[PDB]
């Protein structure tokens, strides 16, 4: 299907040390938020004790609480970039539109921390949230969510949940990375020029993984896991013109065939990253999809 017109315009107007690259990513997120301001939302900052150290979080409190599970949100950025502030535009909207409490997680970035450190942190924070939930007046089963690399983390946390005695009611995967081993058609065909590029993905992996063999570990490549039965209900949102599209959609099909309640939504004409790009109305459409999906959990 054609590229969305606003996406087309955005790609046409696109024009370092690690620190400079991280700063440039943050500046880009700020510019988009200046173009389309987030909704006001009450927040509280805190720090969770994990098995790998303190992890900063920010809890978002909706004006009106309508959803009975906490959400725990893991930002994207290739495992190397991003933070709570870069994803505030998305999380503020998830909070207020769903009417959910959301815990946004500042997990440890690569290459300073390597695989599987953030996976461990993200489990620990989910466990904390499940423990805290009743004192927030909520059910002790959590919803995990994330975009891109953060969607990878949400998927892995979900696969580990039973083994980790972690109660998870649903998983929300926004254009996740899920298979670092296999090339898919979308990975070949949309490899260059659609914001998320082949060269960058290679580099992100070099920063995150310890050795090349880690690509086949299921905590890096959750799509390789042979048994998906009994996993949490899943919303899998993809973008049509995204190298990661096909692995996302294939994982949704696999979940569905494993008896996992699954909703699979491709946003046509879109690119990777669209749910943190509020210049696109499809971002809010996708957040409405989240609210509608979560209405069905209880």
């Amino acid at each position: 299907m054609p590229l969305d017109p606003r996406v087309e315009q955005f790609l046409a107007q696109m024009p370092l040390s690690l620190a400079e690259a991280r700063q440039q990513f943050k500046q880009g997120a700020l510019l988009l938020d200046q173009m389309v301001p987030p909704p006001p939302v009450d927040t509280e900052d805190g720090t969770v004790v994990t098995t790998h150290g303190p992890v900063r979080i920010r809890r978002y409190i909706p004006d009106r609480l309508r959803f009975s599970h906490p959400l725990v949100f893991y930002h994207g950025g290739g495992f190397v970039f991003g933070d709570i502030d870069t994803h505030h535009g998305l999380v503020a909207r998830l909070c207020q539109t769903v009417g959910a409490t959301v815990i946004s997680v500042d997990y440890s970035l690569a290459p300073e921390a390597k695989f599987p450190v953030p996976v461990a942190e993200c489990i620990d924070v989910a466990r904390w949230a499940a423990h805290e939930a009743p004192g927030w007046g909520l059910k002790p089963s959590i919803v995990v969510a994330g975009d891109s690399a953060g969607g990878n983390l949400a998927a892995v946390v979900s696969q580990r949940a039973k083994d980790e005695s972690l109660p998870i009611a649903a998983q929300l995967l926004f254009y996740p990375a899920l298979d670092m081993v296999h090339e898919t058609p979308s990975k070949r065909d949309f490899a260059r020029g659609y914001l998320l590029e082949a060269d960058a993905m290679q580099w992100f992996g070099e920063q995150y993984l310890r050795t090349p063999d880690d690509v086949s570990h299921p905590w890096a490549s959750p799509a390789l896991s042979p048994d998906l039965t009994g996993l949490p209900p899943a919303l899998v949102i993809t973008a049509e013109y995204d190298p990661l599209r096909d692995e996302g959609e294939a994982y949704a099909e696999a979940l569905r065939a494993a008896g996992v309640p699954t909703e699979q939504i491709r946003f046509d004409g879109m690119i990777h990253g669209f749910m943190t790009m509020p210049i696109f109305p499809q971002m809010e459409a996708a957040i409405e999809a989240v609210a509608r999906f979560l209405e069905r959990i209880d």
